[PDB]
């Protein structure tokens, strides 16, 4: 076994065919099925794996009701294979309520997070056994990734925050190799409020697009060298740029440079991926609610400040449907490095209430050169079906 | 691991030996078992695995109600080891609604279809990850085998259509080399509507008994060359020949050359086989409907022209019982490599009215050299019993 | 991977240490387990599995009513490791009402038989795939060991018999070596009735301790000779001699010949085995039904007519409880090998009213050289809780 | 595969992270979970395993009706992954009522115990079959470890008492090597009661802290030579010292000699190590019951007769919660071996009354060198909304 690197040029995109679902929610009114949120999935050097953020209990258990809160003690990181769903014999890789995880090649790696908002514990877990931990330096609700980690050559780095999640925060990126933490740098650049970051590996280095949850609508880009621990901030080009809240796209803008301050409060962790001076994107449909999905390329979305000019658009989930958190995962090919993306699809209270519970489902696709259709492939369960 | 190429002459049989069978939906009326249909199975170089397209629940759920519909988004490819049935933590190879898998040798091949039926997407994925995907070419409803491929020499082939049901359409023959399409051919040949291929790999060659949707109760026949690409129609001798509907044993006529327009329209998914000028096959009991299922050798069924001459036939199903599709897969042994079948027993809406769900379960025989005796193993579910 | 032989001494034992218990009928009251019958236990060169024959359904199931029946079509050799019980996702090994399973060093063997009483197939499948089968010769229920057989130098030997229960049958002992039968003889010396098989190795051959189920309540022995197919009977000297209907232990013969003509009729499937002139032997508490059950040395009761002096006896089950079938498995040692036993713990229909199904339970010890204690292990379902 | 032996300093801990739960209670209102109790975790070279003590049933069972009781038949020793709950598909690797389980470095290793109360037997399984066993040697009650035992070089060790729990005891420390017995030695030292060792690799020896449940609050040490089979006995220095009941924190004595006599009688399983002079250890918050957890380190705990001086405390689980036993358990680093940690948290019957049964679920950390936070784990399982 050799270590990951990804020395590949990333594979020309045409844009995402069908690749996985898990029905997640149909199957939990007829069976014993996890309640969850916050999903992702990374694929080893074999097989892809589903995670996702279950709330030490099933959904048609009495103990689903009020699974709205985020921060549980009874929360862990459930993982499967990617296809199968979380049923009664998943194993629970670790307690936690924030999480990333990656593989540098050898083994895996997951910064679980646990304890209180004012004081917490991330333990990071390599090989299976714990081998450090951190403790929270702001003590304000400390959080992480909530997707994919990327590991080049042996070191594995995730992007972390704690502060306040709408005025500014304290953000750094750790450098952590083996399980063992061997080195913190803080943020540079111009970027105003860091969260939960889609981080894919561009060699030699890795980039992240954000969630600026204080001041922006644009997303804030993470650059983290691999070789130097020099980090750098930015921000999407694309007039198009999407988080949510959003403002309006003919009335939408973005400098490349800092927040636009339309809306910028609140959001949702998202994703895009460079291509030259082409931004591939995903966004869901509205501006003002996390419902349906898009992706399209943006002419000069990622060189060219407030260019709101977009080529080949995919409906991923219909407008008139629920969606929510989403990031990407990149996956090697035997000539070039794919990226594929994920998108939860959140059913439950606070939106629909018929129901006193939270989860999620999932839909993923990946990039494709070859041709493709047309569809919406959403979660499908009757709220008047399901239990409670 | 070396590839796969099928150098062996095939097992001279005598019948078929009883080898599988999995209670699908007896033991769905007391526990968490899937909704499918359109099943089949095939044997990795190690051990068989069964397949089937589950419609993204369980079947005492209440989002089985209506499941007599064909396509939905919220449909996936099931796949667990030959035996294990469909439980809640078999794992969703793809997101799918028509299909086909094989193994070259190395690894796995799935073409899943999803999308609208005007517009679709096949995505080809092999060893894991997504390589490639097509469109749709006549925006009505593409589909393909719906049963095993077969991969000579580290090249897959996969028959498809696109077009309509009941009149002619446009059908090709693509070789998918390790995920990635490197040709398509179109039909030639006599044949006039090809469906459902059954395809059995013939050194040096691939063969496929299909299904003439349109005008004919003969089968048509397929040939490809892999090392050409070169394609072949025709349509089986057998002067017993047989389809559902059907016209009548006495009454039922093929010149092995062109549709013999008794009732030719609608049909369902079969199988057969060549031995020197003998066509092993199977049908259902019934010229009308799927109900019951028997096999038998004709004399001169595969090189003389309409004859309806048999020796050596086996009930499989009992006439008064339900059938359905039906395709061949074929393992290789230590010597030759023999040829086997699954067939599915569907139950449920449409046929029956007691319940509103559809679904099947299966059994599956083998080719054996050696003796054998009778009987009728069916499915086996009081429908009374049974929840909805 | 070398081939088996079991070229060890038997190892000197000093009675049975605990090795195992699944508790499939406790746990059939909350959650979806399988209802069987006729197991058994085979280990395989790395770890013991164990099997039985499964009736297409669950317990709390309203399939499971009804299932005193012996053979139905829905009937499969469930099989799973030994400790895990046959839960919904256990792989249904093959089609069949009787059975026998081994492992020659390489792979498994499963002699699976279904179809009809009058004419029935016996499937035999090596390493996945059915090499052979076997039809019925006489026309009357063709039935096997029920038990693990057992292969010395690639070589695999079941002993078979068809032909009346309570009148004479036909019975012979096929060899069958890489699933392709390679042989068949006849019984021979000095047996009446020859049923369900115990067999285990002693190098060079193979002994049988089986079921006269028509003329008498002492067993039949059957020795097979791997290097020659020349075939033995005899009887059990035990004076104590075991069988049930038995007639009394003060009032029991036998003289290693022939049939006692005491009680002979009707039986159950055991076990027994030597050492030097010695015999240990399983047995029910009961000469009248099947319960409780008790293991003990008979002083001379392999070499001296009629010896019925015991010593080292030790319940299993207490004679206040049920029992059934029995049979012995050997397991290779360091130096040499033990013989283990499985005791099949029926409950249910026809004895036990209130419920309409049958199932059974297992408990397993294993021969020890080490000290021991006192204990009555068995089933432990109030049938006041159970379904149905 | 060579065998362990743990020659590594143990590493330089600073308290405990947070590393896995399993919220079994909560999960088991909600699906087909097993009863248990008296858990236990133990890694092997490659990952970690959970154990406890099964009671022949599941939860939602009318047969989990009088869990309280500790022994019965139906006892088996269930092991999954860490973090997988012991659901349906769980194997019993054994009957047992009291257990330990090890792993040499090439295989496990199991001591179940079943029987009766005066002559029980206690069997030793390694590598899957059964190689020896044990007889009671004082007719009253023989019990073990009841968790993780340890081998050094190919030799595993096991502490083991037979006599009254409250009144003197027959302990012997037996050294069972690759299944079978090479040795039995008896208590030396000062110790009183030896009960429920909790035992960890200190090279070139086994170190136990234990528990007298006759005459003392404060904690029994036991120390093995694997070179000699030499024993001696000790008592925790810590005037802090910690089973339950105990006396108070202020007038609570320890000379690292004899019982203290302070409320002595019963107790419960507990933890702990050295570090120099120094102390690290585990016990329930209150004095009188097993509630809440804390986790310390005392200056001079070691070394130091009755010094009751504490630095780094955590809590594990809050003082208005529930506990139970709880052991240590240690995994090598690719430097050091670090010692972690499991505690058991007990719901149900006796404490609880709204229901009849007893089962327990777990939490685990493990040492670390970085810095850590704050927090509660407990159960979470609302009695009101479990079943019975
Ligand atoms: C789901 O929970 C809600 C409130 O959330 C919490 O409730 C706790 C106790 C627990 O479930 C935990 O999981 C949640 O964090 C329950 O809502 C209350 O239900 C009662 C039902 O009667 C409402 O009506 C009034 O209630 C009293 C008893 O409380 C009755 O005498 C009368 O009916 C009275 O009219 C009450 O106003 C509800 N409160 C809120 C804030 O909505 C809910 O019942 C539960 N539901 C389900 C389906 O599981
Ligand atoms: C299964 O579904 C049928 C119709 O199929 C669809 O129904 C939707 C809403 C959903 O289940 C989806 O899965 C299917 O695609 C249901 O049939 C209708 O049921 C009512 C029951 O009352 C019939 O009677 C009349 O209905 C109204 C309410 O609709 C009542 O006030 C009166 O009883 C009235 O007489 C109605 O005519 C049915 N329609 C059809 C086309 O048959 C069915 O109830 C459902 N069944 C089960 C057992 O799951
Ligand atoms: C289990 O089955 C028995 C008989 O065995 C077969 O039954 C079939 C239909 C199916 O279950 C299959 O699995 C078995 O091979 C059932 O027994 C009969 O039940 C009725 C119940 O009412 C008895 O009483 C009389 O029955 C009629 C309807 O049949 C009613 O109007 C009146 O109550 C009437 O008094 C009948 O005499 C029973 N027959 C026998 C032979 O015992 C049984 O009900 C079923 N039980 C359970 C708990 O699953
Ligand atoms: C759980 O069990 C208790 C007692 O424990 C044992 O019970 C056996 C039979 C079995 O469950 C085994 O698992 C346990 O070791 C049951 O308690 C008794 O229940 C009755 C219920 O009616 C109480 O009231 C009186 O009982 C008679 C019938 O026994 C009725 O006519 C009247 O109601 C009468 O007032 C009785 O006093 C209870 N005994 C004790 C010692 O508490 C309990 O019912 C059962 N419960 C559940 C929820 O599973
Ligand atoms: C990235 O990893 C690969 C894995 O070794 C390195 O390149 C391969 O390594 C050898 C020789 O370099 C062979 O496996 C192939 O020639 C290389 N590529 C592949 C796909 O096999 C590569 O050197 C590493 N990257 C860098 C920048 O050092
Ligand atoms: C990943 O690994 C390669 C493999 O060594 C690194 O490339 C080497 O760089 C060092 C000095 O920095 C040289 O000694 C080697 O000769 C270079 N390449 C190879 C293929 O040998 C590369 O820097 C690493 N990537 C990152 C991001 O740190
Ligand atoms: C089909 O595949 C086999 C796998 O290699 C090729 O034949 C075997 O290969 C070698 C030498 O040819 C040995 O494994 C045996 O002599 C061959 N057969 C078997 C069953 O082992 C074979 O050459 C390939 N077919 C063609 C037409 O090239
Ligand atoms: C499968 O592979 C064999 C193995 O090479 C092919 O047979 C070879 O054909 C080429 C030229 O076409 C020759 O160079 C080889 O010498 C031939 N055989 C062998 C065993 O070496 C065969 O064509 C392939 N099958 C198909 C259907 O394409
Ligand atoms: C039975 O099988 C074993 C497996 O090979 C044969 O004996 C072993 O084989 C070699 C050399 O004979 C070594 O593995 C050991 O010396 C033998 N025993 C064991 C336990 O390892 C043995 O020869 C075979 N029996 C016969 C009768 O030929
Ligand atoms: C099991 O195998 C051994 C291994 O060969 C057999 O013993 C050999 O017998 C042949 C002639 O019968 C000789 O050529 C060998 O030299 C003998 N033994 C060995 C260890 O080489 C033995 O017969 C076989 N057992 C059975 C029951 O057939
Ligand atoms: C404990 O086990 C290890 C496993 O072999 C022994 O030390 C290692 O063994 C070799 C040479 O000694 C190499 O694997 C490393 O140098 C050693 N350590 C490790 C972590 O790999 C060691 O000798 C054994 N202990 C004793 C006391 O003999
Ligand atoms: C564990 O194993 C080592 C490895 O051999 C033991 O150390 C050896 O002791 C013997 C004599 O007692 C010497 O022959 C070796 O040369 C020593 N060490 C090594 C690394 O070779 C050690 O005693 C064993 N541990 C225990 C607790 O018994
Ligand atoms: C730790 C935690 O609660 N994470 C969240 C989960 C969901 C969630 C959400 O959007 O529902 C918000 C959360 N807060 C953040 O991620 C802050 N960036
Ligand atoms: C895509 C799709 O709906 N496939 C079918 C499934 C079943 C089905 C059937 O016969 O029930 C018919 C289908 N149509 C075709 O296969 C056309 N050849
Ligand atoms: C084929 C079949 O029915 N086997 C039996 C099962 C159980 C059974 C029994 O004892 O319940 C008897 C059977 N008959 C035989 O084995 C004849 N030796
Ligand atoms: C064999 C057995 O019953 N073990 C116990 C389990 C639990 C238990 C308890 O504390 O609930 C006590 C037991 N007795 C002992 O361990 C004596 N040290
Ligand atoms: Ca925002
Ligand atoms: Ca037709
Ligand atoms: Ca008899
Ligand atoms: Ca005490």
């Amino acid at each position: 076994v050799e270590y990951r690197n990804w020395s590949k040029p990333q594979c020309q995109i045409t844009g995402f065919a069908p690749f996985s679902k898990d029905n997640s929610i149909r199957l939990s009114a007829g069976g014993d099925i996890w309640v969850t949120r916050e999903p992702y999935v990374s694929c080893d050097p074999v097989k892809c794996y589903q995670f996702a953020l279950g709330q030490g209990t099933t959904l048609d258990n009495k103990h689903s009701n009020d699974t709205v809160h985020d921060r549980i003690p009874h929360r862990t990181l459930l993982m499967n294979e990617l296809g199968v769903p979380f049923h009664l014999g998943t194993r629970q890789v670790c307690i936690a309520w924030s999480s990333s995880s990656c593989h540098d090649g050898k083994a895996w790696l997951h910064v679980c997070i646990t304890g209180d908002d004012k004081n917490a514990t991330a333990s990071f877990i390599y090989d299976g056994r714990l081998v450090d931990s951190i403790g929270s330096w702001s003590q304000n609700i400390l959080r992480t990734q909530e997707s994919e980690c990327v590991c080049i050559n042996g070191t594995c780095t995730v992007v972390m925050t704690d502060g306040s999640a709408s005025g500014r925060a304290d953000t750094r990126i750790l450098f952590i190799e083996e399980g063992k933490i061997v080195h913190i740098s803080p943020l540079a650049g111009s970027a105003q409020h860091v969260e939960e970051c889609s981080c894919y590996p561009r060699y030699p280095g890795v980039r992240c697009i954000c969630r600026d949850n204080w001041k922006g609508s644009n997303r804030p880009v993470v650059d983290i060298n691999m070789e130097d621990y020099s980090i750098d901030s930015s921000y999407v080009c694309s007039g198009l740029v999407g988080d949510t809240p959003r403002n309006d796209d003919r009335s939408s803008n973005s400098n490349c440079r800092d927040p636009n301050n339309e809306r910028g409060t609140q959001g949702v962790k998202g994703w895009a991926f460079d291509n030259g001076n082409d931004l591939w994107m995903g966004r869901t449909i509205s501006k003002d609610l996390r419902s349906g999905y898009e992706t399209f390329k943006v002419i000069g979305g990622w060189s060219t400040p407030n260019s709101k000019s977009q080529i080949n658009r995919q409906v991923i989930v219909d407008s008139d449907n629920r969606s929510g958190y989403s990031g990407i995962f990149s996956v090697e090919g035997k000539s070039c490095i794919n990226r594929c993306f994920y998108v939860e699809l959140i059913r439950g209270r606070k939106q629909e209430t018929r129901v006193w519970w939270t989860s999620n489902s999932i839909v993923v696709f990946c990039g494709t050169s070859g041709t493709y259709g047309t569809g919406s492939w959403p979660d499908g369960a009757n709220i008047n079906f399901m239990p409670i």
